[PDB]
C-alpha cells in the first residue's frame, strides 16, 4: 500500500534568485517552470535549498537574498501543489558549504542547538520561516554535528517537532501534516559522529534521507563507484569506524555488527541504520545522485576502476583546465569534477571518446575514456532498477536525490524512479540482484528470525551451541556453559523467535 517517498532537491543559488528568470538558461539554468505537472506528480517532496542559520542563531535566508524575488520563486514551487495534493515543498537548512566543520556558518549551528533557550529561539525561527514563505516542512542538512553537539541537535529536532505538530493542528493540516526530515550521513566515518544516538535522532523525523552517494571522490587515493549498491571484492575497503562508537557493546556484539574492513556501499549504510534498535525501516530514505564524479589521470586494465588518479581535490577547482571532454556544463561551472546526468548523456552521445561500462557487482554504470585516462562514476535508470528493488525488499521509506536540475530535459531519471515504485505494468520480480558483497552486520535492531531447541537447565553447552529461550535464539560464546541465556555474559543473543 504505502506510497514510497520521492524527494528531490531544488537548489538555487542566491545570485540566481536575485536575477530569477524562466527564459534565460545562462542566468537560471533550471527555473521552476522546468518542473512540469508530470514531474510534479512524480515527486512527493521537493526540498528547496539552502537556507542557513545566522549569527542571531535563527533560521534565515542568506542576507544578500532579495526577499521579493525569493518569495516569488517559492510561490512558483508551492503553486505546483495544484497538480499533486500529496506534494510537499520542504525547505532545507544547511548544506556542505554553510555547515561543514570549516564552513562559513558552522559556529551558528553549534551555538543554535547548544542550550535550551537557544534551541527554543532556533526552533521558533524554523517554523516561522516555514509559515511566512508557505513551506510544508523543515529539512535539516547539517554536515555534521560532532559527538559532543549531538544531544543539543537531538533536543533541537524534538522541539521543532513539537512546534510543527502545533502548527499542523492550528492549520487543520492532518491530511498533509507539516514534516521534519534530515539529510543523514551515508558513510560510516561521518555517521559515527551520532551513530550511538541514532534512535533519538530518527524518533522526531518523518524520514532520515541517507546521503548514500559521494562515497568516492578526489579525496580518496583510488577511483571507486560513488554509490555502489553492493560491494566489489576487487574494489577498495575501509575501516569500519562504527565499531569505535560509544555503544557500550561487547567484543562479540561489536564484531558481529561491524565487520572491518568493509565495502563502502549504499547497502552498508542502510544496514548500519537497520541494526540499531528503534530505527524503523519506513523512515529510512535512500539518497541517489543525479550527477557523476569524474577523475583524470587514471590507468587502464579495469575500465578505470580502482586506479590511482590525478584529480585535484582543492576548492575551488584550482585552474582553468576543464578536462572532462564534452562537458559544457563543466565549463559553465568551472569544474570538470562533477557532471550532471543530463550532461553525461550528451557526452556519451557525442564523439567524445567515452565507453559506458557496467559493474554487475555494484549494479552501477561508469564512463571510461581510454585515450585521456578518465573515469566517471554515476547512476542511471538501470542502476535505479536495483536500488528501487532494494528499497521495496528492505521496506525503506523511499528515495531522495540531489538534484532536480541534473535530470535530463525529459526528466527520465525521476520518471524511472516513479515507474519502478508505482507503474502497474512494471515487474522486477525476476530482476537479479547479483552476487556483489552484502553488508552482513547484525545488531539489536535487525535480528534474523531463527529456531533452535529450547534451553534445558543442567545441560552443558559447547561453544557455538544454539538454544531458544524467552523469545530469542542464543549462542554460547565459549564452552561449557550451563547458565540461563541472558543471565550472564556467556550467551550472545543471535536471533528472534
Ligand atoms: C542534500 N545535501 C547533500 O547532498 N550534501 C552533500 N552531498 N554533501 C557532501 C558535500 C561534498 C561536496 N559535494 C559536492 O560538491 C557534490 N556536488 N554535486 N553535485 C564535495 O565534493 N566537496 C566539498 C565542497 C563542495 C562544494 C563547495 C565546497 C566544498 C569537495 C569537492 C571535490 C571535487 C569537486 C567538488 C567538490
Amino acid at each position: 500500500s504505502t506510497r514510497k517517498a520521492v524527494i528531490g532537491y531544488y537548489f538555487i543559488p542566491t545570485n540566481q534568485i536575485n536575477n530569477y528568470t524562466e527564459t534565460d538558461t545562462s542566468v537560471v539554468p533550471f527555473p521552476v517552470s522546468n518542473i512540469t505537472p508530470a514531474k510534479a506528480k512524480q515527486l512527493t517532496h521537493i526540498n528547496f535549498s539552502f537556507l542557513d542559520i545566522n549569527s542571531n542563531l535563527e533560521c534565515a535566508w542568506d542576507p544578500a537574498t532579495n526577499d521579493a524575488k525569493a518569495r516569488d520563486v517559492v510561490n512558483r514551487l508551492t503553486a505546483l501543489k495544484a497538480h499533486n495534493p500529496s506534494l510537499r515543498i520542504m525547505f532545507s537548512i544547511g548544506g556542505w558549504y554553510y555547515s561543514n566543520d570549516l564552513g562559513v556558518s558552522h559556529a551558528n549551528y553549534v551555538n543554535a542547538v547548544k542550550t535550551p533557550a537557544a534551541r527554543t529561539k532556533f526552533a521558533q525561527s524554523c517554523v516561522r520561516i516555514m509559515k511566512d514563505y508557505g513551506f510544508d516542512g523543515v529539512d535539516i542538512d547539517w554536515e555534521y554535528p560532532q559527538a559532543a553537539e549531538v544531544d543539543g541537535f537531538i533536543a533541537a529536532l524534538q522541539e521543532i517537532r513539537t512546534l510543527l505538530n502545533q502548527q499542523t493542528i492550528a492549520d487543520g493540516r492532518q491530511a498533509l501534516p507539516y514534516q521534519l526530515t534530515i539529510a543523514g550521513a551515508g558513510g560510516a566515518f561521518f555517521l559515527s559522529r551520532y551513530y550511538s544516538k541514532l534512535a533519538q535522532i530518527v524518533a522526531p523525523l518523518d524520514y532520515i534521507n541517507l546521503m548514500t552517494y559521494d562515497l568516492a571522490g578526489p579525496w580518496e587515493k583510488i577511483t571507486n563507484h560513488q554509490a555502489a549498491l553492493f560491494g566489489d571484492a576487487a574494489g577498495p575497503t575501509f575501516y569500519n569506524a562504527l565499531r569505535e562508537a560509544n555503544l557500550g557493546w561487547s567484543w562479540e556484539e561489536l564484531t558481529r555488527a561491524f565487520p572491518s574492513p568493509f565495502s563502502l556501499t549504499v547497502d552498508a549504510a542502510v544496514q548500519q541504520h537497520l541494526m540499531m534498535e528503534g530505527v524503523p525501516s519506513a523512515k529510512i530514505v535512500m539518497g541517489v545522485p543525479f550527477y557523476g564524479r569524474a577523475f583524470k589521470g587514471v590507468s587502464g586494465g579495469n575500465g578505470g576502476q580502482y586506479s590511482s588518479h590525478s584529480t585535484p581535490g582543492e576548492d575551488p577547482y584550482p585552474n582553468a583546465d576543464y578536462w572532462l571532454v564534452g562537458c559544457d556544463e563543466c565549463v559553465r561551472d568551472k569544474d570538470p569534477r562533477i557532471a550532471s546526468y543530463r550532461q553525461l548523456e550528451q557526452m556519451l552521445q557525442g564523439n567524445y571518446g567515452y565507453q559506458r561500462l557496467w559493474n554487475d557487482k555494484t549494479k552501477t554504470p561508469y564512463l571510461y575514456h581510454a585515450q585521456n585516462g578518465l573515469f566517471v562514476t554515476y547512476d542511471d535508470a538501470e542502476s535505479f532498477k536495483y536500488k528501487a528493488k532494494y528499497i521495496k525488499q528492505q521496506q525503506l521509506g523511499g528515495v531522495m536525490f540531489w538534484h532536480l536540475g541534473q535530470d535530463n530535459r525529459n526528466g527520465d531519471l525521476l520518471a524511472a524512479l516513479d515507474r519502478y515504485f508505482n507503474a502497474a505494468d512494471y515487474d522486477d520480480s525476476q530482476l537479479d540482484m547479483g552476487t556483489g558483497l552484502r553488508y552482513t552486520g547484525v545488531g539489536p535492531g535487525n535480528l534474523p528470525i531463527m529456531t533452535a531447541p529450547a534451553y534445558v537447565p543442567g545441560t552443558t553447552y559447547a561453544q557455538g551451541a544454539l538454544v531458544s529461550y524467552q523469545g530469542y535464539v542464543w549462542q554460547t560464546k565459549w564452552g561449557y556453559i550451563t547458565s540461563a541465556p541472558g543471565s550472564d555474559s556467556a550467551w550472545l543473543k543471535v536471533g528472534r523467535l
